[PDB]
Parts: structure tokens; sequence; C-alpha cells
């Protein structure tokens, strides 16, 4: 569905230029078919192992941000009671061992039967004014996602048009 | 079936004490599932009997505005070309009470319901209402996002109360 390698690499060019108006962010979009959940298209600058064993073992399957992602339309935290919830371990052990711990992810379900997630937490700064940039600039993150996922779309229907 | 009018006036409330923000607007918060089709769930400031109307017609499944939020995700206005390349009993119904020129705010969730957030100017000029809109465009999705949120969680505990 998402597998176009030059579509995707100006997917994360656009996302990145545009987040860093909120700090010193790590981010992942990650796009999941719910109705074949298996393959989702990850666009990030976590650290390239952390993406490679999570996709790998399929983590998204038992991701408790994910999964409470998929029940959303609202942004979250992810201490939020939800998330703790279905926390009762090995994706965040992972999570962990790469120093992603705090962080929020906002969520778009969309026509087609695709959830878009952008799961984002501190890299370089401290965790108080991180709280704080994405409390105060959450509305405008959560229309970065919107914009990156129409963007997203269109390249591919005008990539199938083309072929 | 969103049928609870207690819920459905307490998100009501909760609308037009933040839509109020923004300007004197008039407003149309239409949720719709394709289990459902022709019961769609209208929470609105507009003339009571053009909601009737509009409800009784099913016009919500031959609307431009709603045909086009189908393939969106973003905001957006009632004249883009989107619109117009669908557009006619819907129309004239919309210029019998001057609900001309709006913007629609989409939002798709989990449950196969699609919301929108339809918006058009009350007593402002149309160009200070045109300049609210798209410098409030953010918040204004963010209101959609958390009244539907809202309604969810409310008929969730609805539903586990009884």
């Amino acid at each position: 569905y998402f597998d176009n390698e030059s579509i995707n690499e100006d997917i994360k060019n656009y996302i990145q230029r545009r987040i860093k108006a909120y700090g010193d962010l790590r981010y992942s979009y990650l796009v999941m078919n719910k109705k074949t959940p298996l393959h989702p298209t990850i666009i990030s600058n976590y650290p390239l192992d952390w993406v490679k064993k999570y996709k790998k073992n399929s983590y998204h399957l038992i991701d408790p941000v994910i999964l409470t992602a998929k029940d959303k339309v609202a942004p979250f935290a992810w201490d939020d009671n939800s998330v703790i919830n279905k926390k009762s371990s090995a994706v965040f052990k992972l999570a962990r061992e790469y120093n992603i711990v705090n962080g929020y992810t906002f969520v778009l379900h969309d026509n087609s039967n695709n959830m878009a997630t952008l799961n984002i937490s501190n890299g370089s700064d401290d965790s108080i004014s991180f709280d704080e940039s994405i409390e105060i600039n959450k509305e405008k993150i959560q229309m970065l996602l919107i914009l990156t996922h129409e963007k997203m779309l269109g390249l591919y229907q005008s990539n199938s048009d083309k072929n």
C-alpha cells in the first residue's frame, strides 16, 4: 500500500522541516491499515536499530500506545490511563533502552481504513519544557499530522495514476 | 444511534461555549455511520426547520460538501474546486436559509463514524469571518476532535451504567 521509498523520503523531509518548530523532537509517523495491519509504514528519526527491532518483531501489534490510538481521535500522553492499562512490557523495555519514555501520540483515522499516528518524545530537551511546548502547540501538531497524511495520500494517488 | 437528547444537549452546550470564541458563527455538527445511513445526528444552531427538511429529505447523501468530506482529512471551504466539481435540491434549500459560504472540518473515528463540523458566518461581515476561520482553523479542528471524543465518552458511560 504505502511502499514507495521516494515518496516516503519526501514525507520524511516534510515532517522534519516542520516538527522542529516545537523543539528538538524525536518522532515516528506510523500508518497502519486496520484491516491488514501487519506491515505498517514507519517514517521516523528514532535510532535505526530501534526501528529495525520494532519492525522485525511486529511490536506495533502489542504496543500499548498503538493499541490505545486505534480507539481514539484526540491526542494523549503516554502516561494516560488508557496506555497504562494495556501495560499490564516488551515494547516498553525496548523503548526505555533507547531513551524513548516521555511522549505523546496524535492520531488520525481516514476513510480508507488507515490509522495514522504521529508519536513524539523529547530528545535533547528537558522533559518539563518539552511537555509545556506540546501542551501549548497541541492544535498545531495535530494539524501537521493532518496535512502530512493528506500530502501522502495525494502523492500515492498521483503515483498510481501515472502508472 | 446517537439518540440521547440529554447527551446531545450537553454536547450542544459544550460547542456553543467554545465556538463563540471565533466570532458569531452558525454551525452544524453532523455524525453519520454507514450502518444507519438514513438517521444521521445533527447538533446545530441553524434555523430549526432547515434541520427538519435536511433530515427529512436525507440531503446528507447528496450534499456536495458531505460527499467531499468523505474524501478529506483536512478542512476545506465550501467554494473549493473539489466541492464545485460535485455541484440541486440541497443547493436551493441552502440558499433559502442564507447558508452560503462556509467551511467544513472533518473527522473519522474507529467506529466507522464520520463527523463534520460545518461553519458559516452569522452576523459578522464576510471578510472578518473568513479571516477568523483561517487564523483559527487548527483550534477549530481541535474543537471538533474534543467534541467528538466527549460525545463518544458520554455515550460509552451511558451504555455502561445501563
